[PDB]
């Protein structure tokens, strides 16, 4: 029938939305949810990371007819120095698994870096200050 | 003045929320994001734990008058042989520190279990597999 009507597919068998290198560079990533971590800002700083602030943020992509439901979240820090927003590590949580050009699966290091570089495209850093704004209300 | 206009109490300066094991066994929590991570999910199965689902949890209790803005998530893992839900390694992430009778911390170790113990009061599962099953539409 109509595209409207297509499954909604989840992941494949093994949890994993399986995605392209240019499926991934025009993922549609919302942001849901993001907090402090004191814990883990003690944890830098301990480490000689001059952090202001650190924490969590949790993005998705919703379900729809032939568009999985994908998660991608991180643990982030705020430098002192230059106010830039870090992604701690280059670590990226998700339910995704990046192919290549014959559908051969990458691996976790290749597609937490092609999620860390579209999260930079969607300037994830203004959405995680919003909301650390929000909850003080 | 009364006590809805009393400050808005944010942390602790080093970044923790200081409540009492009484406040904490009232703590009301509000389910934020939970979802599904299909990495942890083989790491525990690589572990010897028989996991038919994993992933994390977002939960916080929201700010207000003379009440700061808690945060708690965790992962978790459901059980194949009972259907239970599970904290993994009874390791909670927050930004609380609990304190004792003489205002004195009790560490990371003494708060993630009276968090656990308040999460199970509130039927965490509950709420976490409701939310895995709206993620699906």
């Amino acid at each position: 029938t109509s595209p409207l009507l297509h499954p909604v597919p989840g992941p494949s068998p093994d949890g994993y939305v399986r995605l392209s290198e240019g499926a991934l560079a025009a993922l549609v990533l919302d942001h849901v949810a993001s907090g402090l971590d004191p814990s883990l800002l003690a944890e830098l700083r301990d480490n000689a990371i001059d952090a202001r602030l650190a924490g969590y943020t949790e993005w998705h992509r919703t379900a729809g007819a032939g568009v999985a439901y994908v998660t991608v979240g991180w643990d982030w820090y705020l430098e002192r120095a230059t106010g830039t927003f870090v992604i701690a590590g280059g670590d990226v949580r998700s339910n995704v698994m990046a192919i290549d050009a014959k559908g051969a699966d990458i691996g976790m290091l290749r597609t937490a870096a092609a999620l860390a570089a579209r999260l930079a495209a969607l300037d994830w850093p203004a959405a995680v200050a919003s909301a650390l704004l929000g909850h003080n209300d």
